[PDB]
């Protein structure tokens, strides 16, 4: 699977929150989502570190089934629910 950039398939670096493109000089930041509740499902931050994970919101998952997804799109006003 690897992450690789969807234009110049090379390799992405990943430091956490968001992987690095190299060429392109693109950062995505990958949000983990779950596959049954679709938000970003609790806001845990800790000096200024951010992870999604739905403690007693929803129930936790292992980082290792966590859906990280690349979502850098405008959701505010026009993505619309
Ligand atoms: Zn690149
Ligand atoms: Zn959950």
């Amino acid at each position: 699977m690897e992450i690789t950039c969807p234009v110049c398939h090379h390799a992405l670096e990943r430091n956490g929150d968001t992987a690095h493109c190299e060429t392109c000089a693109k950062d995505f930041s990958l949000q983990a989502l779950c596959p049954d509740c679709r938000q970003p499902l609790q806001v845990l931050k800790a000096c200024g570190a951010v992870d999604y994970f739905c403690q007693n919101g929803h129930g936790l998952i292992s980082k290792k089934r966590v859906n990280f997804v690349i979502s850098d799109q405008l959701e505010h006003h026009h993505h619309h629910h």
